[PDB]
RNA sequence: UAGUCGCUGGGUAUAGACCCGAAACCGGGCGAUCUAUCCAUGAGCAGGUUGAAGGUUAGGUAACACUGACUGGAGGACCG
């Protein structure tokens, strides 16, 4: 998974009445950060294809995430498109 | 019951043996200023084409891919 650490340091610019762990700031932004940091098992186990099924998994769901911000609310989702180093 | 040693010729033997004439064989040298390779040290290859590997960049992807563009200037490469 992610460090003990981390996982609840990342939250801390997510909060949005802080009791939110459920909009999607949190299982886009979390989970990219899932995505930008296990990349690095790869490099040395690049002969299990069970790790990044899972990649492929969550980063659709958070397209899918990112498709339900296209009408729902398109001006918080420039703070994702904008930041978090996307596209 | 006649032979011997000359001398002059005719033959013969051994010597190049009437004269001329092989290809070749062997022994001592001479020669790689030509040529065949090699060794050292020098230098010659007008001009025009082609556009390999590498780079850079954009784009694309989990980084690896992978496609453009620009650059690069390879070759018992091409034309002369």
């Amino acid at each position: 998974a992610l460090s003990v650490e981390e996982k609840a340091q990342i939250v801390n610019e997510y909060k949005q009445a802080e009791g939110d762990t459920g909009s999607p700031e949190v299982q886009v932004a979390l989970l990219s950060a899932n995505i930008n940091k296990l990349q690095d098992h790869f490099k040395a186990n690049g002969k299990d294809h069970h790790s990044r099924r899972g990649l492929i998994r969550m980063v659709n769901q958070r397209r899918k995430l990112l498709d339900y911000l296209k009408g729902k609310d398109v001006s918080r989702y420039t703070a994702l498109i904008g930041r978090l180093g996307l596209r």
